[PDB]
DNA sequence: TAAGGTAGGGGAGGAT
DNA sequence: ATCCTCCCCTAC
């Protein structure tokens, strides 16, 4: 018990080991780095000439499902379908990773802290927590990705997550109903109690829709000429890919808040469009408004080794970071380089652009943040250089780091959050 | 207390 | 116009 303090040789091991986000991001690498070699030697790309079908395939509520049918004898009292659950590491600023359907019913979600989601309960409803099961997560995902291989429905699976993959059915010049509860059946066994839902459609986008609707334990078909007014009224502006916090607040600011992709689609105009969020986002949100794929979408189906091909590789540490003086600095750093270089000697690859990024605490902002050991708000600096020839020596990396450090001027008791990066990797 | 990581599109504004 | 650095955003 006692967390590993950051200024302790084995603070990144044991703050990964149980970091989710780190898991998270683990775990996408090697699918993609397995799709990669499964696939060194099978014609993969799709044309244009093609015509084709994708069934988009995400677990319901990923984690809290699996933490719940590994939980341990104090919770079997738990009831998936009655009951609020969540997986979390705490009780107060703790992150929900994951909740369930009926948690969802009371306005709690993924992300959402602990204390926030505990005030959206009537009287009468608790909260139920449960612990993080890594090694069970991993396990479910192998065996949705080897299920979906044994059935032999797809030219094509994209992992995109560990419980998430674009599949692909390429038709040569009804049936997708029976598919997509075949496969939603053999999962649920291959899986034991766990559930997918699948948006199934002619475009990337609409299945991602597709997939949003179906959500709860289902399927949704819905082509781009299935598209209906109450199908866009039933969305939020950020169900759309590619739209997060900002883009909403942005485009809500400028089309006098809309409520549903349909409200939007009525109001906007492309030049607006484009001024305010962007104009590829625009140009993005334009298309998949008439249920189109924008060409940047699309490189992953017109050449996925491409764009699983990792092209960078580095470290986020924001939780955990309290430092005195530069010494310990120094030496955080270096272990730092220390694991990177571990993991770029691992995939062949030497660097020749390095970043360091830090998070320093804003002038008005608390010494202490309202969450344990947060890096509270603060703002960001930033410095590269590019490396006279790639390279994987410590030396060389290492050094430059450290001096990036010093260029950026972050006094060590201001420090709250550290980043690491290899910008370009260079092979061989 | 509680584990806020990371890859890789993008755009602003200064350098060419 | 294009390219480069230092960010911001989103995704999961
Ligand atoms: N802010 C977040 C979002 C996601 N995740 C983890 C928890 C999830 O189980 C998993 C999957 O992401 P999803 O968006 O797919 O979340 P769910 O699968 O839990 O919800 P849904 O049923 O809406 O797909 O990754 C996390 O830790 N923190
Ligand atoms: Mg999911
Ligand atoms: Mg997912």
């Amino acid at each position: 018990k006692r967390i590993v303090a950051c200024d302790d040789p084995d603070f990144l091991t044991s703050y990964f080991a149980h970091s989710r986000l780190h898991h998270l991001s683990a775990w996408k690498a090697n699918l993609k780095d397995k799709f990669l070699n499964e696939n060194i030697h099978k014609y993969t790309k799709i044309t244009d000439k093609d015509t084709y079908i994708i069934f988009h395939i995400d677990f319901d509520c990923f984690f809290a499902t699996v933490a719940y049918l590994c939980r341990s004898s104090s919770f079997s009292a738990c009831d998936f379908k009655r009951d609020p659950i969540v997986v979390c590491h705490g009780t107060k600023n703790s992150d929900i990773a994951s909740c369930n359907y009926v948690a969802r019913s009371y306005g709690i979600k993924n992300g959402m802290w602990v204390s926030q989601a505990e005030k959206m309960l009537p009287n009468g409803i608790k909260l139920i927590s449960l612990p993080y099961t890594f090694e069970q997560f991993q396990l479910k995902s192998e065996a949705f990705y080897s299920t979906l291989k044994r059935l032999n429905i797809f030219n094509l699976i994209l992992p995109i997550s560990i419980d998430e993959a674009v599949c692909v059915r390429i038709i040569p010049d009804t049936l997708n109903a029976r598919l997509c509860e075949e496969i939603r059946q053999e999962i649920f066994q291959g899986t034991n109690g766990c559930t997918v839902s699948i948006g199934c459609s002619d475009s990337l986008v609409l299945a991602r829709l597709a997939l949003k609707m179906a959500k709860p334990n289902g399927y949704n078909i819905t082509f781009k000429s299935n598209l209906s007014e109450e199908f866009w009224s039933s969305f939020k502006l950020d169900d759309l890919p590619g739209v997060g916090h900002s883009t909403l607040s942005r485009l809500e600011s400028t089309f006098d808040s809309p409520h549903s992709l349909n409200d939007l689609r009525k109001r906007y105009t492309l030049d607006a469009l484009k001024a305010s969020v962007g104009s590829k986002l625009g140009m993005k949100i334009h298309l998949a408004l008439q249920g189109q794929d924008d060409e940047e979408s699309l490189k992953i189906l017109y050449d996925p080794k491409e764009v699983l091909q990792r092209k960078s590789l580095s470290i986020d540490i924001n939780w955990g970071i309290r430092f005195k003086n530069i010494t310990q600095v120094d030496l955080f750093i270096e272990r730092g380089c220390q694991y990177l270089l571990e993991k770029l000697n691992e995939i062949n690859k030497t660097t020749s652009q390095i970043t360091l990024k830090l998070m320093r605490r804003c002038k008005d902002a608390p010494i202490e943040p309202p969450k344990y050991m947060g890096m509270g708000r603060c703002d960001s600096f930033s410095r590269s250089s590019r490396l006279g020839i790639p390279t994987n020596e410590f030396g060389i990396i290492a050094t430059e780091m450290k001096s990036l450090y010093r260029t950026l001027g972050c006094p060590p008791m201001e420090l709250r959050g550290l980043a690491l990066q290899f910008n370009k990797l260079v092979d061989v």
